[PDB]
């Protein structure tokens, strides 16, 4: 029951660092990161798993300064996700994407695979040429991502929390980001939460629709 | 099975205009819409549910020029969702969203309601102060809960299809948003899909993760 995995679901704050994902769960949050939809098949995206507790430490290293207040959440959960965006929407890119979708089969022509290329091309050209704005757009893609994802693993029954607080330019220069054309966007751990996870013990809390809806 | 959901769920090219959903089905669609998490609860968005025919026209009168392809979802589906982001974080609404956390009981004493909002005046100064992105920061909280909602109407078992293909100026005129302090983002038509959506039988295609996805 979906609505009950959203209104069951929370920002876990502390993780039980004895329990990890099966391997099956491991490859689970992989699928999810891998098959989330996004603007034109875009998949403007890099993903950063991180199982060991060196590749976890390294992660960590960017709650730092202000951000320390997060550093736990990443240390002892079993997995800890980074979702890395593109900075530049580049040809190379919208080519590996069309070319996949024809060995998967989705088109009947060259002439189906040459609309698409540019329609896609189209949509591209609108943030990365007109309006100058195709770093937000492919970031905007990648939090979809995320939304997608915290969903997914809350219904796999695994606790998670997102997280903005941290320093995303040391996490980008650990992991060279820069020079491969991406930067961190929300770090993710994910596992079991422990006793001392106080927000599973409160309330959650939402605007009321009267504020948020409007109906016609 | 969240992962057969990933996995089955598509964007819908046709929908079948015949197939309403109930008022009921509609409260579980607003409650994935309000149950969204974001960054500091921020919860900087509002929603536009289109269901009746002069409703869905109205977002429909978007779908034109380049994006007329769109039009014929927005018709078709039961209900449409726009997603809309806040074009500016102001005060008013950081102490709409604690005072409700408040409401709802999350602090024991007057200083964690103080620290909570404090802790989200740190993020939004961040953004509206030091970045000057705040309207982006909020655009991607808004990109999230769509992430979210399309896995959730997934798992409803609702089609749906996420729409950037719409004229926004046009939308936000239609609806008068700007002078609200809105701005539209996403259009979502939610339904069920008719025989002749060719998307729902068509392979799906993701890059392979040995592209998107680097373990550590
Ligand atoms: C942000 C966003 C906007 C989209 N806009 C459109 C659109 O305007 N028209 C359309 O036919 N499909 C649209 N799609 C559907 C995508 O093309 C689709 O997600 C992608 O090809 C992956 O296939 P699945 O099936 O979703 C959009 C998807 C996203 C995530
Ligand atoms: C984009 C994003 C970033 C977040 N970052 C943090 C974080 O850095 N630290 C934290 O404790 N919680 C973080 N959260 C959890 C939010 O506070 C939480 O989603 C919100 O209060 C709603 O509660 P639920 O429980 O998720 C983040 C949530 C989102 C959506």
């Amino acid at each position: 029951d979906i609505i009950s995995v959203a209104l069951k679901r929370h920002s876990t704050k502390a993780f039980d660092a004895s329990k990890k994902l099966t391997p099956e769960q491991a490859e689970q949050i992989k699928t999810l990161l891998q098959y989330s939809p996004s603007s034109t098949n875009s998949q403007p995206w890099h993903f950063i798993v991180a199982s060991t507790e060196e590749g976890k430490a390294r992660v960590a290293k960017s709650a730092a300064g202000n951000y320390v207040f997060n550093e736990r959440k990443m240390l002892d959960a079993s997995h800890v996700v980074v979702f890395c965006a593109k900075t530049a929407m580049d040809d190379v890119w919208l080519k590996l994407v069309v070319d996949q979708e024809d060995a998967d089969g989705r088109f009947a022509t060259p002439e189906a695979k040459a609309a698409n290329d540019k329609g896609r091309k189209f949509f591209a050209d609108m943030h990365r040429k007109d309006l100058h704005d195709d770093a937000e757009w492919m970031a905007k893609q990648v939090y979809l991502n995320v939304g997608n994802f915290l969903l997914g693993v809350a219904a796999l029954g695994l606790d998670a929390v997102p997280i903005e607080g941290f320093d995303a330019a040391i996490l980008d220069a650990e992991f060279g980001l820069k020079e491969k054309g991406y930067t961190s966007l929300v770090v993710v751990p994910v596992g079991h939460h422990s006793v001392e996870d106080f927000n599973a013990t409160l309330p959650k809390s939402r605007l009321p629709q009267n504020i948020t809806l409007t109906e016609v």
